[PDB]
């Protein structure tokens, strides 16, 4: 019902669930803006990133497509309990804000790339995007403010 | 004579000066390709940047020309030593590079705009640039490696 919310059913359990087109985000729970939002994101830099390069390796060559399976490998690990979000982004993430778990710090529209900012101001706080692609790689999102 | 550098005359002072005409850079002194290099910038947008927007201000009103005068300004206070680039372009840059006192990180040809690429990969390290004009406003470029 609000906003940017799909119902849909999963084509291979007939499971009912929710999707966001604006974070990407997808829950089982039916669901029910700020000046400025605080985010950690989780980066993973493919082929086609703008800066294809990370401390993780001097020249990054994963396709799109694999970003994208490690994304929702992360998302899946994160949604069961398994993984805590900001500690993947400490070990994982293309960005040299893995070293803060993620942490970009609050912003105000204007400053981030237009994708990111959308999902980012479209989260609720605790909430956690899905793939979210920009100039730089694919994203997931943790609003922490 | 290093790439882009050539000699010129002072009318006012009858003396021999160094413009560069890749970075926009003058002094009076004689001065003297990597796969990347380290720039940090200090940015002013102005209301025709492709977005007239920053982390300073959600709608950016002034003029290319304000912004102009704000970036000679600020090379001025740079030269004379009454401030240091870093302090001026954490204060003051319409980038979030401010965050890191202007540090765009290590880049290879690319990924910036041509005008920006072109100064960067001009400039020796330790160097500065005069005002350099992209799309998205003027740019004060110190190049850190
Ligand atoms: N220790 C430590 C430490 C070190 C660094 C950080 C860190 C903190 C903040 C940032 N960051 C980067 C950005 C800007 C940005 N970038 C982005 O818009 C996005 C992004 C892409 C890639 C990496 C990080 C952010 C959101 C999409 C960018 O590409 N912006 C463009 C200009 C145009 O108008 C959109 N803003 N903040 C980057 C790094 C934090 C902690
Ligand atoms: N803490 C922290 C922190 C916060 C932010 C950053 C930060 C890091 C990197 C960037 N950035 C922006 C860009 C895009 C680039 N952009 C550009 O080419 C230019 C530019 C414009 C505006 C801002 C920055 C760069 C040089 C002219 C651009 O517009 N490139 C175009 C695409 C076409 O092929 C040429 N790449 N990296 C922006 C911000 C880093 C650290």
């Amino acid at each position: 019902l609000p906003p940017g919310w799909e119902k849909a059913m999963s084509r291979s359990s007939g499971r009912v669930y929710y999707f966001n087109h604006i974070t990407n985000a997808s829950q089982w729970e039916r669901p029910s803006e700020p000046a400025r939002v605080r985010c950690s994101h989780l980066l993973v830099k493919h082929s086609q990133s703008r800066r294809p390069s990370s401390w993780r390796q001097e020249k990054i060559t994963r396709t799109k497509e694999e970003a994208l399976e490690l994304i929702n490998g992360y998302i899946q690990k994160i949604k069961s309990g398994e993984e805590d979000f900001e500690s993947l982004a400490s070990q994982f993430s293309d960005c040299s804000s893995a070293k803060a778990r993620g942490d970009l710090g609050a912003f105000s529209r204007g400053q981030m790339q237009k994708p990111f900012e959308d999902a980012s101001f479209a989260l609720r706080t605790g909430e956690m995007s899905g793939p979210v692609f920009t100039d730089s790689g694919i994203h997931i999102i943790l609003r922490t403010e």
